[PDB]
């Protein structure tokens, strides 16, 4: 949801460019200042909706100068006008901040799942309250791993977690075998985490080797 | 709001350090084992107040651990009492994660600060609608001033802020000394924003000196 609104931002952001650069001090068309004030609002919209409150300061003030410009309570000018392209730098920097905001939060999170895989690997050794702990940790695993795009490990996890809910829940039988897979899972994934940790990409040949057993056992446990 | 609740969790966090350290493994004490879980419930609910989900995360992961350990699902081991003190740990990273998080964040704000500085200047320099613009900047400044303890910045903008509130209502009549005291704030404003980016203390005689001008004018306009 994230990604969609940054997409659609940066391409609102290159349209106002162009509509402020095309004002004429003089005599401003208000269909231009519309467009400009159009664009604004989208921003506002989405800024508000993911809580970017840097961004939404900054767009409400380019906002209100717009309203002023456009009912025609403000008289434009080149200096203005450079506000107006500041202002719209000013929500270009804003939006960067919160496309932005990794490495303390990258570490936070590599940190983070290592702890988990750790909790997870114990339990497995070790109870449907214990099933429901390492479906939360790989249900976290999971939602983080969606978070920063790490679609390997997500996938990795997703498939761990639907064995782990139907093991909770009841409807699938547990063995040896299957606990052993499942460790062997806590390693790929550990893996997969230090892969990305190290700014790599994580093995192929294990992803497949891993998805095609947890696929399997989704079968076999049936 | 936040400073207080850091200051009890780091104290809670160091009688679970002391806690999980006086664990006896072969024969737990309940009592111990209660105090580590109201430490550690008392943290999840002020994580979750705030929206501290790596933390919120990582509390209810020792909750759910010390849940079956307090009430004898789990079996205690060495092993189970240092992975607690892991859990612990964790709390302690994401605990302090959360208490950090600046940098790119002082640069959003001091970049943001600039920009709305100019703003308000130039608003100045030319409706209440304006006078509400002008407020709402200072506003914003001063709210953000006190998210970073910038007691000095968060006075003289409040100072003006309430002058602002007059003015904007119509309970206060502006003239050109006001509005040049007004901008002699901004000047000090840009200046009390300047030493704190460059890590430095702002200067005591000017904000003496304009938070005497901003009260007398708060008497003089009445």
């Amino acid at each position: 949801f994230y990604q969609t609104f940054f997409d659609e931002a940066d391409e609102l952001l290159a349209d106002m460019e162009q509509h402020l650069l095309d004002l004429v001090p003089e005599s401003p068309d208000a269909e231009q200042l519309n467009a400009i004030f159009r664009a604004a609002h989208s921003i506002k919209g989405g800024a508000g909706t993911f809580g970017f409150t840097m961004l939404q300061y900054a767009v409400e003030l380019m906002e209100n100068m717009l309203d002023f410009a456009r009912r025609g309570e403000m008289q434009l000018n080149t200096d203005i006008i450079n506000l107006f392209l500041e202002l719209k730098d000013l929500m270009q920097r804003m939006l960067d901040y919160y496309k932005n905001k990794p490495q303390s939060f990258y570490q936070a999170f590599f940190d983070m799942a290592d702890v988990m895989l750790k909790v997870m690997e114990q339990l497995l050794k070790l109870d449907a309250a214990m099933l429901n702990a390492i479906f939360r940790a790989a249900h976290f695993i999971k939602g983080a791993a969606g978070t920063f795009g790490f679609t390997i490990l997500q996938e990795t996890t997703h498939l761990m977690e639907n064995l782990l809910d139907e093991a909770r829940r009841g409807e699938m039988q547990l063995n040896t075998d299957i606990i052993n897979l499942f460790l062997e899972t806590k390693d790929i994934m550990q893996e997969q985490l230090d892969a990305y940790k190290n700014s790599e990409e994580p093995d192929a040949a294990s992803f497949e080797y891993i998805c095609n057993a947890l696929r399997q056992l989704a079968l076999e446990a049936k």
